[PDB]
């Protein structure tokens, strides 16, 4: 015979810890719950208690039924898990042979789908499966511990033995997100979705001195407390997983290669006409063909291909290259998110004349809206890149010094322009403030990037709109009006000062 009495294992599952945002609101807090197993050999004593136990379990008489007796010869199961501890309560004291319990935990997100995509959420195990929950699975669970049970011959329970191992809780987490901004971001850009008849979109704000992710939504979004119809799409973190050819967005790491060429100053003259330019069997082409004489501002207002390609041959692809890489396009953001893309950006040891070209004025390259926020954000932060952080920092570490701070202030006050000029991104402008950016074309995507205030940057921001299908309230690019929005809120709820002083 099997022995009269043996020592048998259960897990003691850890408290899963409470992730906050950067002022301590909570966004996913472990919740008390009651799991229920049973030893069947005691259960089939017991029949006549079946159909009330089946009933406190929410399940079915005779499924329960069949699932205990086609488990007969076992000596446990799982009866239900994740039961409220009132339920739980309530089906232990109908005092059945054989049941017993296990204290657990499951999450619950207080935000919903504010945050859904950046916090993520837990599987039925508590385990992480998306956004923060997945990243930082390990530092949140902790480690179960294990406990010991006499049973006898037959499974029944007579006592507790002792605790081997404690459980060792999970740490807590205080995220860089601010839920106030994060509010913002995402009302503004699911009511920019909606009038525009978009697909999706995302938005990406970022303190630029810190390297901190203020606020990362996308649309569509869902609620994570209750996840029963959500879609594939729905789930989807845009802002870390689409990559797209960011275009004429990323002109200004051309431009900043070309300023540190020594070849090139703001004032310097590009003939554009006629808007085409043709390179062997290529040609490259502006949207827009109404100029000739352009300056480097110019450039970048009429997003003139033409304009910074005749650049980019001057100066060399590789100084180009450089820029964009070492401000992280197409590089790994060092975030840690399991299966964020990357995207690429082309390298050669001999650059044809197109691949050049293009590189300059943003196709050819693939790279996310966070890499592109980060790269806008050392652009702002007067050339120096620092690291990414989904976490609050306290202690700034030092960056890349990627663009000198002379070329970058100067690059600040172009962007400035495009904003603010005649023929500039008249909806981007920020009331009360002076901003920075640049639009883009990414069946298309709406781009918009940039930064305030213009002349001492806090914040950086990037807005993707993808396939807007419908005309919004106002003309022009579909993104800009968001980020004059949001950096008006966002500007505000930090307190950062108008730089739009009377000339002091």
């Amino acid at each position: 015979q099997d022995p009269a009495r043996s020592v048998r294992h259960i897990a003691i599952p850890a408290h899963r810890g409470l992730i906050t945002d950067r002022n301590g609101e909570p966004l996913a807090v472990s919740t008390p719950v009651t799991t229920l197993w049973a030893n069947p050999k005691e259960l089939m004593t017991a029949k006549e208690r079946w159909p009330q136990l089946a009933a406190a379990l929410g399940q079915d008489t005779k499924l329960f039924a069949d699932r205990i007796e086609q488990n007969a010869e076992r000596e446990f199961i799982y009866l239900v898990r994740g039961l409220t501890p009132e339920q739980g309560e309530g089906v232990i004291a109908l005092k059945v042979p054989g049941v017993y319990s296990i204290e657990e935990f499951r999450r619950f997100y207080p935000a919903g789908e504010v945050v859904a995509h950046a916090v993520g959420f837990t599987d039925v195990d508590d385990r992480g499966r998306e956004g923060i929950e997945l990243a930082f699975d390990e530092w949140l669970a902790g480690v179960p511990g294990k406990r010991q049970v006499l049973k006898d011959r037959r499974g029944r329970v007579i006592k507790d033995v002792q605790v081997t191992k404690n459980a060792k809780p999970g740490k807590t987490l205080a995220l860089s997100i601010d839920l106030r901004l994060q509010y913002l971001a995402h009302r503004e850009l699911r009511n920019a979705l909606l009038e525009n008849g978009a697909k999706a979109g995302s938005l990406v704000i970022m303190d630029v001195k810190t390297g901190e992710i203020l606020a990362m939504t996308n649309q569509p979004t869902y609620n994570p407390n209750n996840r029963r119809n959500l879609q594939p799409a729905a789930m989807r973190n845009r802002a870390m997983i689409d990559v797209f050819e960011p275009g004429s967005t990323v002109k200004p790491f051309s431009m900043s290669a070309a300023l540190a060429s020594g070849r090139w100053k703001p004032s310097d003259i590009v003939d554009v006409y006629p808007g085409t330019l043709q390179i062997g069997r290529y040609t490259i082409r502006d949207v827009s063909r109404n100029s000739r004489q352009l300056d480097l501002t110019g450039i970048l207002i009429k997003s003139s291909n033409v304009g910074i390609s005749k650049i980019a041959f001057d100066i060399g692809a590789e100084s180009i290259y450089s820029v964009m890489q070492q401000v992280g396009l197409g590089q790994d953001t060092g975030l840690g998110f399991p299966g964020e893309r990357v995207g690429n950006l082309p390298n050669h040891r001999k650059w044809p004349k197109a691949e050049t070209a293009t590189l300059a004025y943003g196709y050819g390259l693939s790279v996310t809206a966070i890499q592109l926020a980060h790269a806008y954000a050392a652009l702002a932060n007067d050339g120096k890149s620092v690291p990414l952080s989904m976490t609050r920092v306290d202690r700034v570490p030092d960056g890349v010094q990627v663009i000198s701070p002379e070329v970058a202030s100067t690059v600040q006050g172009m962007l400035q322009q495009v904003v603010e000029a005649q023929g500039g991104v008249f909806r981007a402008q920020v009331p009360g403030y002076h901003a920075a950016g640049k639009s883009g074309t990414a069946a298309y995507r709406s781009l918009f990037a940039g930064f305030a205030p213009a002349t001492d940057p806090r914040i950086a921001m990037v807005v993707v709109i993808d396939e807007p299908s419908k005309a919004g309230y106002f003309g022009g690019l579909v993104s800009a009006p968001v980020f004059s929005k949001v950096m008006a809120g966002a500007l505000r709820l930090m307190n950062v000062p108008p730089d739009n002083l009377p000339t002091a």
